């Protein structure tokens, strides 16, 4: 350009976009705190500030016992950030580097969802899970859910899920790679499994090729995870950063 050439070059992994938390609060202009919804994950999801903290240049989301007699009162209150409406993921490389305690009942997550929630359904839209961790597990769940895996109820040709170990008492690195023909799951740099674009007579089996918004959040309770123990509340996952590369 200006006063150096096409600077032709190798393409790599390019750090377009990170987090690394370090303010009094999450940054207002990338996230905002998760509703209240209908959903298992969406139940406990609550404005409450002993659901977040910023600590050590950490992002703390917990699960509580909720103190609410309310009648319509979520036995649980956990916190979540979203970048929707304030942060598009366009493809590459999201990578969250978090530390997760056990608790029964728990299963904090770490996904993406469609940016443009006036132009996509949810599953044809698609879902990418970059983490779920249940329970006290020294595994993580990675997967994919499409109106092809979930609508159509094809889950296993090709298999849009795979557990990969983790190290529970550490920090661990979570990361999803968006390419046109498939999704690569890692954990700390290992690969986990590879979610591919097949040819197929039906629809909707690789909607993925769209701009996303990224959730963070404790969760507490459901048919998957079962039932909590609040014996084990309060429970924190910590959150050290979110990094966004493009391979350029």
């Amino acid at each position: 350009r200006g006063s150096h050439m096409a600077s032709t070059h190798t393409p790599k992994w390019e750090l377009v976009w990170e987090d690394n938390f370090d303010g009094a609060e999450p940054d207002t202009s990338v996230w905002s705190r998760i509703p209240r919804g209908k959903p298992d994950w969406q139940n406990t999801q609550s404005f409450d500030d002993r659901c977040y903290e910023m600590r050590n240049g950490l992002l703390i989301l917990k699960g509580i016992v909720n103190d609410n007699t309310e009648a319509d009162a979520a036995q649980y209150l956990t916190g979540g950030l979203w970048t929707k409406d304030k942060r598009a993921f366009h493809g590459g490389r999201i990578e969250v580097r978090a530390r997760l305690h056990g608790a029964k009942g728990a299963w904090p997550a770490i996904w993406t969802l469609p940016y443009e929630t006036d132009k996509y359904s949810w599953p044809m839209g698609g879902e990418v899970d970059i983490m779920e961790r249940l329970n006290h597990d020294s595994i993580v769940y990675q997967t994919v859910h499409s109106h092809y895996t979930y609508t159509l109820g094809i889950e296993n040709n090709p298999k849009h899920g795979n557990t990969i170990p983790i190290n529970p008492e550490d920090f661990n690195v979570y990361g999803v790679d968006f390419w046109p023909d498939s999704l690569v799951f890692h954990v700390n740099g290992k690969r986990n499994f590879v979610y591919p674009r097949i040819e197929t007579e039906q629809e909707g089996q690789f909607p993925f090729n769209i701009p996303q918004y990224l959730l963070i959040d404790m969760q507490l309770g459901g048919s998957w995870v079962g039932t909590v123990d609040p014996a084990d509340l309060p429970v924190e996952m910590e959150v050290d950063w979110v990094r966004h590369y493009q391979w350029k």
